[PDB]
């Protein structure tokens, strides 16, 4: 019923995925992603989530409705950010310190709470993402962000020991993949080797972002993790070949160590990519580590 209250307005992205738009829904703004045929599976486990899980929280993406509407249609309905994502956000502006450790803690206290598993009724299983990127992390005009595109999650409930993983086609953006996906050596079987896949992207994406913070007038371009050692639309062995074999990671700009977040910023973000997964930190030990910088 939601769904035949919105009236669409303009598509504001396209992908492989399928599309969003802005829509109309009781006169406020809101996010319509219409997906395409070869993604109804992540449509399928994101309705499952938000239908069973309690997961609101400031950095996860507001839901409001999954429907199929009637020409039949897979619709997930979300709150709308018009900002657009931290990919887009990132390529017309710059950030200060206050913008960019906003934008850092927020991403870590989503994904923190995605991760943690709350007890009793008013609780929630753990949850890890699996694809995690810059374009599926929404920027809020309060300059906080919140975490979308939940179609990949696996949840955990350690009382039980039950760890459900989708049957997804789909598999995570192969830019951001983790070298334990790469060279499939990922422990299929254990929750906590998701989170760590999750830890992985994020120090990624906390590259992405740092590169956009000014300091003593200087900054670096919006780019892409690993835009200069892969190709655009890196093929899995070619990103086999860059993260597992020869052991690369993003470069570290030298200007950084004249800053103190910076600094600290650089330090955690290594601290994501160490190549053994269980060396990594936790997603609470970087939201207590952004929350004392
Ligand atoms: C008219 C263009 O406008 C700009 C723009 C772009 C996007 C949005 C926007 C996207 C979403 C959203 N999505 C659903 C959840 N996601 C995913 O699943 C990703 C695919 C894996 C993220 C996308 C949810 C909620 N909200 N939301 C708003 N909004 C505005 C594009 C560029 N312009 C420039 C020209 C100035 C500015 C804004």
């Amino acid at each position: 019923t939601v769904a035949r209250d919105i009236t669409l307005l303009e598509c504001v992205g396209k992908g492989r995925y399928g599309e969003v738009w802005r829509g109309s829904w009781q006169g406020e703004n809101v996010a319509v992603k219409i997906f395409s045929s070869r993604d109804e599976k992540s449509w399928f486990r994101e309705t499952e989530l938000y239908n069973t899980v309690m997961l609101r929280h400031e950095n996860i993406l507001g839901f409001i409705a999954s429907d199929m509407t009637s020409s039949t249609q897979l619709w997930l309905i979300t709150h709308y950010h018009e900002m657009g994502s931290l990919y887009d956000y990132l390529q017309l502006t710059t950030l200060d310190t206050v913008s960019c450790l906003r934008i850092v803690l927020s991403i870590a206290s989503g994904l923190a709470h995605l991760h943690i598993e709350i007890f009793g009724t008013q609780g929630k299983p753990a949850i890890a993402h699996r694809d995690l990127k810059s374009k599926n992390i929404l920027v809020k005009k309060n300059g906080q962000c919140c975490i979308a595109d939940l179609g990949l999650a696996v949840m955990h409930s350690q009382s039980t020991n039950q760890l459900d993983v989708g049957n997804n086609p789909r598999v995570g953006t192969k830019r951001y993949m983790a070298p334990e996906v790469l060279d499939e050596t990922i422990q299929v079987d254990c929750f906590d080797s998701y989170k760590r896949v999750d830890i992985w992207a994020f120090g990624l994406v906390l590259w992405e972002v740092a590169r956009r913070m000014v300091s003593n007038g200087i900054v670096e371009d919006y780019k892409p993790p690993f835009y200069d050692v892969v190709p655009n639309d890196p093929s899995f062995e070619d990103m086999r070949k860059v993260v597992c074999v020869d052991q690369q990671r993003p470069n570290i700009p030298n200007r950084w160590f004249s800053d103190p977040t910076l600094t600290s910023l650089a330090k955690l973000m290594k601290e994501c990519w160490y190549q053994n997964p269980s060396a990594r930190l936790t997603a609470l030990r970087i939201k207590k580590t952004l929350t004392k910088i």
